[PDB]
């Protein structure tokens, strides 16, 4: 019944909205700066970024330790999201950690699409706006993490998701059951099936003229893969050649063994 699957997609946008505070559809507001209810300060270089501190409430360090920040703060929201998807906290608790320790960087670079343009990356909750041509410019390694984020973005926002379509998507990369050291994967995709078809559906009509959008978008999975291993290679070569320094734990407890 096409009845369930409507309400089943309500109320997963219903809890989206919820465990997010900001949702593509403000952050899109924000970026197209025609709506001057609440402009962002734009940093583009080091003058730019000290004065940031100044509205905004060596310098890739800084950087790296505020994306750090904002990324454990996302796995809180994500983890709180994760909660509502039905059956997910029916499962086996290692179940429940597993899904969540493959499934949360997929879904953070998901999301973190939608606080992108070609040129830059809303920060402090749309406060800010980084521009992809300074964290470019970053110090030897520090200067390279972000550019394959800014290149999937870019072909991801193509796609034209909005909010409510994102919630079921990141739901369905939850429950995936092809991750690593499940114990039970039956019940996880039979989850995941009905996942499926709520997204299906809410594609075909909240994009009807998109011919196979579902399909493109599940395509778009195999991106995020490559993404997450990309990052974590350029993750190891900086607690190597930083050793005052240190990944917070929760993401150092996330990264063991992937
Ligand atoms: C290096 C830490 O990377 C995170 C993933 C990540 C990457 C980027 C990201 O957001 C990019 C935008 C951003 C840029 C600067 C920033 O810091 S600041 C101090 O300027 O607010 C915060 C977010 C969020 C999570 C991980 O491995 O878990």
């Amino acid at each position: 019944e096409s009845a369930d699957l409507r309400a089943l997609a309500k109320h997963l946008y219903d809890s989206y909205i919820k465990s997010f505070p900001l949702t593509k559809a403000k952050a899109r507001a924000i970026l197209t700066g025609k709506t001057t209810d609440k402009s962002p300060f734009v940093i583009y270089d080091m003058n730019s970024l000290m004065m940031g501190e100044d509205k905004i409430k060596e310098v890739a360090i800084r950087i790296f330790q505020g994306c750090q920040f904002r990324s454990v703060e996302a796995v809180q929201e994500i983890t709180e999201y994760a909660k509502s998807i039905p059956g997910f906290v029916n499962l086996d608790l290692n179940d429940q950690v597993t899904l969540l320790k493959y499934g949360v960087h997929e879904i953070i670079y998901t999301m973190l699409a939608s606080l992108m343009n070609k040129d830059g990356v809303l920060i402090s909750e749309g406060q800010g706006f980084m521009t992809r041509e300074f964290l470019k410019s970053l110090r030897k390694p520090f200067g390279d993490f972000m550019e394959p984020k800014f290149e999937f973005a870019v072909k991801f926002n193509a796609l034209e998701l909005d909010d409510s379509d994102l919630a079921i998507f990141i739901a369905v990369i939850i429950l995936s059951g092809d991750r690593p050291g499940l114990l039970n994967v039956k019940p996880i995709e039979d989850i995941q099936d009905n996942l499926l078809q709520a997204l299906e559906l809410q594609l075909k009509l909240n994009h009807p003229e998109s011919s196979q959008l579902f399909a493109k978008l599940l395509q778009k999975m195999t991106d995020l893969r490559q993404i997450v291993t990309e990052h974590v290679q350029l993750l190891q070569v900086i607690k190597k050649t930083e050793t005052d320094m240190s990944l917070h734990p929760l993401l150092q407890e996330i990264y063991k063994d992937l």
